[PDB]
């Protein structure tokens, strides 16, 4: 019964081929796992120094204590904490990457990259207060590098990938409970620091101290975006599509796999130009596809498919078709090196932090980034040749998927309505009660789960409520799969006025048809993209995030990225769903305080909710609480 | 039966107050712990995500892997890796706190700070390559402090703080595995991303990033014992007094306790000050004592007299008679904020990011510090005034203490031997044998183990076959609560050839006496100093730091801290022996890599020998093996 497993039918049928080849996958190493350990799962459990490991009974008699004296309260607020500093040492990790690669390419050190989106790159200096005018774009970007790498240590100002990229209303009230982060990486630190042995003791110390570290998060990811858009073009709308029957048999079948396009984008470039060595090897052609955020990254800019995501990424490799998954790094199970050996697939991981023992590595450099590039397609290419006769089981089952909506493009999407003032049709109809409100999905799948049954229950809920579905990451991946993205099935999911406005302005952008049922606004890092526009909203009504009539869902959530994500979607003054358990069951002040006391510091609150119609029930009554205060009928 | 919890009479005394006033201690929240969960004592647990918690039988059957795919060996590692970037998280956080410290005193912003220590200055700026000829003090200084504060992020050099501190031939050694790190902020944060979910998935690239972390640790040491001799003065030799017989029932008795010299030295200045406001409230003065590793730090610069350390920290508060705790970060077991409700102590937290449920906060400030000092005192007298008429319980008990030896101290001493090479004096008589090598004794007590019954164990059997012992921390507390550093215990616990060079040196030293059995170099931070004696001692010989007869235990560690200084002991090459478990049995892979195959990589290695007599031998056949290698007879 592996409907229990995922609902997506090809992954069932990847699960079945992989019962009867004997071998595991992650829902396999789940049901091992079996039961789970319950100090873990609520939080009540500390390995922070060589006294431990220390528990507290959720119930009952001792332990009620660390050796050190630690309270529940204590440990369950430096987990938490420890969490959120590792999911923003990521999502900069990468910015941090991007940045690099800016600087060398204007530098001349990396001919392969360049500025691609100028209009971007005026924008985002102009964002930051760097002049512009009689400027080289070269040295306005080397400036933008600088000003990126600089966020992440003290300086003589805070980080501007938070101060300017919020109102002034919302930095406000963050500075005034010194929520503002002093730098990227120095949060972290501090963090780390913080939540070791004999230091922070106080869970609303530590909580506030979370939240300043969820907002480098923030800034790297919104960072992330803007470089990343720099570099490789802002996303605009394009047709594509999802699911394993992506796959050809008869191509060369590579999955970009991982988060950072500075590789997934040369791939994709490269294997045009490799075309024929692929036929003279008796493929038709490089069939370049996506697998988590890396692959959202190629779908958004270039219109790659998407292969899968999340949980089910495995599945891809059982279907005997997929010659070669390129790596670099975050979300990629582990399992992937050892299944290749059962599956033929090479995995080539290629970034010096993140190696995977039994996975042939390709070191990748910018400065030779077309030339390590070939060198990894020639692998791929000789695996598809070893494969010559072998029959595959792909699955014949791919949706249409409408995605590329950056929110320069909704803006300009909205301009088709109104040209001097594009977000007041949208402001119009949430007035008008044609959308209730707006819901965020974000985050990952989670193995606890059935694959996208969160996700999509809520949204066919949310849907037929009127309110505006925007979604990211695998959480996009699950809403594209289920067929969310195509704009043929806003009849049967969309309530009437949202159906209304989204026909509205797909016919002003000649689409003769709507936009699809869920607007694609890209990968992890791009969350930044819907903070843009729920910021750009506040600012054109006067009113801070905390008054607006929008939401987040981390329905599915899985990583310490998602984590970070959805503690700053609360810092900025989101209502934000998850629909796992964190580990803060173990506290009842803590989760008092992320799912109550918090609304008072910043607006925002945590809802944890795992049954999927009750976390529907309460994400809409947190948006008709926001239309309410607005005034507004709901 | 109080002997199997500490070998110190003194805390034996106050366990047995405890019990009878019902007052629960660090050693019944370990009973009440016990049995520890075994996945967590081996490693084999991992939280990295929310599908977890996982965890691995040691072994047996499922499970045998985690959710992901992730290895015992990866979830070793990954756990390991988190805990070095914490020390080095505090550790360096400690040093940017003193950097920023310095900046603001030589800008005029915080006047009761200021260069004390100007050779110091000028040596550090010499060392870095920083211009002195023609400069201000306040300018040199000002460009230490901002290169202190730049070896926090990358830059267009490594960190200097390690690269300026160790041999050229080290650091290329090092250099040549990639292991020199870039910014100790960005390694604590690279290391947070390599091992969360989906990343680094390979042992051996795990735990080479986990050296470069702790590199970035020893930076964070090194960079705080340089700061705070220039703001606070260089140790030299001193005398005073250890354990809780230095409480005086007729002072207001204050302990400083945590960490940074930016806090414990200004308390002690200040309380001089206010003498006669003490006596106005009836006591003799105000007694500032320590507690860990500011106590350390006070106790090398002004002899200020040590009360307890680590684990048995709730002791002192046990007497009745310690009037304020004064706090700032790191190794203070929050129980104390609850015991102060029992016992009528004030226990005063001062750092924003460290704040402990149930005690006062008073802000301190770099630039208010001697007032904010006064406020805090104030707090204390009252206090004292509070327990007019009540008895108290301190029990008689105290040791003599010679301490203050930086390196710079222990140079000048050998200097009166050899004026011109100060170094040939220790040099000839490891040689001649009277020395047979030298071991560094660091880190904690931990409740597990009888407390300082490993340091005074291993310490003995050493000091017996010639080694020459120095230590810090509370390894140093250890030593010097039993009377190593009482030179009127030279003759019982020192081999002939060991009391022939103690005494022939303090004798030059005018002394009519030896140096004491074992030498104190200062706090944590301090073990800086050890790591410049002996690089200095590398370059005076033209022989890498592996081939030096010099060894490290950290018999009874406890903190995050103490792993990083013990991996990176391991990383200069240092034979470095553990005396609890860290959590890495779980995985045969990362301990053979740790205790064997990294001598490959760095000439060091971990020792991990929970058996006092055994690990004196075995670190005796280390120093041994050294010994024959560079042809001496042993
Ligand atoms: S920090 Fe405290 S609660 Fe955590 S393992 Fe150490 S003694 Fe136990
Ligand atoms: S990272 Fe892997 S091993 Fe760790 S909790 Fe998550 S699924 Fe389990
Ligand atoms: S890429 Fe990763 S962070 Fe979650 S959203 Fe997908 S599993
Ligand atoms: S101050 Fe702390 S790090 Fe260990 S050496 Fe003492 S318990
Ligand atoms: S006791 Fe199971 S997570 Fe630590
Ligand atoms: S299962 Fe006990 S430390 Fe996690
Ligand atoms: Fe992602
Ligand atoms: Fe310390
Ligand atoms: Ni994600
Ligand atoms: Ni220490």
């Amino acid at each position: 019964r592996q409907n229990l497993k995922s609902t997506d039918r090809a992954v069932q049928q990847m699960l079945d081929k992989a019962k009867r080849e004997g071998i595991q996958t992650v829902w396999d190493r789940y049901e091992a796992m079996k039961p789970q350990c319950g100090f873990g799962e609520t939080g009540l459990c500390c390995r922070h120094c060589l006294q431990g490991p220390c528990r507290i009974n959720p119930f009952g008699d001792e332990p009620k204590v660390g050796i050190c004296g630690a309270t529940a309260e204590v440990i369950v607020a430096r987990g938490l904490d420890r969490s959120i500093a590792a999911g923003a040492a990521g999502h900069s990790g990468h910015a941090k990457h991007l940045a690099h690669t800016l600087k060398k390419a204007v530098q001349g050190k990396a001919a392969s990259y360049m500025i691609k989106d100028r209009t971007k790159l005026h924008s985002i200096a102009k964002r930051l207060g760097i002049p512009t005018e009689g400027q080289k774009d070269e040295d306005i970007a080397l400036e933008v590098a600088k000003a990126a790498l600089a966020d992440f240590h003290e300086k003589d100002t805070p980080v501007l990938w938070v101060t300017t990229v919020l109102p002034p209303s919302r930095v406000k009230v963050l500075s005034a409970h010194g929520l503002i982060p002093a730098g990227i990486d120095h949060e972290i630190a501090e963090i780390m620091h913080r939540t070791s042995m004999g230091c922070d003791a106080d869970a609303q110390n530590l909580l506030l101290g979370g939240l300043r570290c969820s907002l480098a998060d923030l800034a790297g990811c919104y960072m992330g975006t803007d470089l990343a858009d720099i570099l490789f073009g802002t996303p605009a709308p394009v047709v594509t599509e999802s699911n394993l029957g992506v796959l050809k048999a008869d191509a060369v079948n590579v999955a970009v796999h991982g988060h950072n396009p500075v590789l997934s984008d040369i791939i994709v470039s490269v294997s045009k130009e490799m075309e024929n060595e692929a036929r003279a090897a008796g493929a038709t052609g490089i069939n370049v596809v996506g697998i988590c955020c890396t692959g959202n990254e190629v779908l958004m800019r270039h219109g790659i498919p998407a292969c899968t995501h999340s949980v089910s990424q495995e599945m891809a490799m059982i279907t005997g078709a997929l010659d070669a998954m390129i790596l670099d790094y975050q979300c990629i199970q582990p399992s992937v090196a050892t299944i290749a050996e059962c599956t033929g697939t090479t995995v080539i991981t290629t970034m010096e932090m993140s190696k995977i023992t039994g996975a042939t590595h390709v070191n990748f450099a910018e400065e030779a980034a077309v030339e390590n590039a070939k060198q990894i397609l020639r692998l791929a290419i000789d695996t598809f040749k070893r494969r010559k006769g072998k029959p595959v089981e792909i699955p014949n089952i791919k949706t249409k998927v409408v995605a590329g909506f950056s929110t320069e493009a909704i803006i300009n999407a909205l301009s088709k309505l109104n040209a001097n003032d594009p977000l007041k049709p949208l402001i119009d109809n949430v007035v008008n009660g044609n959308i209730r409100g707006v819901c965020l999905f974000a985050g990952c799948n989670n193995v606890k789960v059935p694959q996208d049954q969160n996700f999509t229950t809520i949204a066919r809920k949310l849907l037929k409520q009127n309110v505006l579905v925007v979604a990211t990451g695998c959480g996009a991946g699950a809403l594209m799969r289920h067929g969310f993205m195509d704009p043929a099935n806003v009849d049967e999911l969309c309530g009437d006025g949202l159906k209304a406005v989204l026909t509205a302005i797909g016919e002003a952008n000649g689409l003769g048809g709507p936009l699809p049922p869920v607007l694609h606004m890209g990968s992890c890092v791009d969350n930044s993209r819907a903070v843009a526009l729920v910021a750009a909203l506040a600012n054109r009504l006067g009113v801070d995030l905390d008054r607006l009539p929008v939401v987040a869902s981390a329905a599915e959530a899985m990583h310490e990225k998602a984590v970070a994500i959805g503690t700053w979607a609360v810092t900025i003054g989101l209502p934000t769903h998850i629909g796992v358990l964190p580990p803060i069951t173990g506290s009842l002040p803590v989760t008092q305080i992320l799912t109550s006391s918090v609304k008072d510091i910043t607006g925002g609150y945590f809802i944890v909710e795992l049954d999927p119609e009750t976390a529907a029930d309460k994400l809409l009554a947190a948006i008709n609480e926001r239309r309410a205060g607005l005034g507004l009928p709901w």
